[PDB]
């Protein structure tokens, strides 16, 4: 069967692609994988963009390095990344850990709602898991955290940040200048600015949909409206249909339009609505 046909491998022959294509996306393709090595299975993406200069593969390459020597238990693994020869052009390849159980969005959408003690728990994870990335030498910041790629180990299991590293490149894809999703990109990164607190503006967004089960700024037209109402301060509307008044206490923290005004992770963390249990 499935599992018997392994069509592709890396050069090394520690990785195999089978022909299961588990998801797909605008940007990546997903096939079920083997690591020979370890015996676990893995997901096996490939980049849609077979066009991208050599500076952005190049540049993505050194990206693939300092990923590969990254690892945490709330961060979805990366393994490794080249470039496979197919048709025409470079194909980049990215070996990742398998997630099982979809992400933070698809629960939503399941249970229709988050019970508190799962919010608690899932949002302290997060947490950790962007803390022990700010506090490497140097930091490390993700860019476009959001619900949509976060991962669960299962229902009631842990939860795990995924898409570290690839905004760049996701930037690069069809030369189409994405910078991130717009409703939960901080003000300050339509000028091209990046510092540790959008992630903390991204977690506070992320937090509001747990708390909301909807998207933010779901009621804007399009993502100009966005845009303008983010850059001058507008809230979403779900901001007032967060329910748990120590939860909207600290999204508001998190979302402020001047980046020094924002929680710090640490504040977070001590925190009573985390700190306690
Ligand atoms: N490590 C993983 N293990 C299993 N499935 C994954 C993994 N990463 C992504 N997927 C799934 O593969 C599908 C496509 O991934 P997704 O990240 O939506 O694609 P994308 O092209 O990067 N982004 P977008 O264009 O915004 O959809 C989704 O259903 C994901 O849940």
């Amino acid at each position: 069967g499935a599992m018997d046909k392994a069509v592709g491998m890396s050069n090394d022959g520690r990785f195999l692609k089978f022909d299961i294509e588990i998801g797909r996306g605008s940007f990546k393709t997903v096939y079920k994988g083997l690591d020979t090595e370890t015996t676990v299975e893995v997901a096996w993406c490939e980049l849609q963009d077979r066009k991208l200069t050599k500076s952005e593969r190049q540049r993505f390459k050194e990206e693939a390095e300092m990923l590969k020597g990254l690892q945490h238990p709330n961060i979805v693994r990366f393994y490794d990344s080249w470039e496979s020869t197919v048709k025409g052009k470079k194909c980049i390849v990215l070996v990742t850990e398998l997630m099982t159980s979809g992400t933070l969005k698809t629960y939503l959408k399941r249970f229709k709602v988050m019970k508190i003690k799962v919010l608690r728990s899932w949002c302290r994870q997060i947490l950790k898991g962007l803390q022990f990335l700010h506090t490497r030498t140097p930091p490390i910041i993700h860019r476009d955290l959001k619900c949509d790629n976060i991962f669960i180990t299962g229902p009631t299991g842990s939860v795990k940040i995924g898409d570290l590293g690839l905004a760049t490149l996701k930037r690069a894809s069809f030369a189409k200048s994405v910078i991130g999703t717009p409703e939960f990109m901080a003000p300050e990164m339509y000028e091209e600015k990046y510092d540790e607190s959008v992630d903390v503006y991204a977690f506070g967004m992320c937090m509001l949909e747990m708390a909301t089960s909807e998207y933010p700024y779901s009621e804007c037209q399009n993502a100009a409206q966005i845009y303008r109402r983010v850059t001058s301060g507008v809230k979403p509307a779900s901001f007032d249909k967060v329910a748990i008044p120590e939860v909207k206490e600290i999204i508001e923290g998190c979302i402020r339009q001047n980046k020094d005004e924002r929680y710090s992770i640490k504040d977070l963390l001590n925190h009573a609505f985390f700190q306690e249990e």
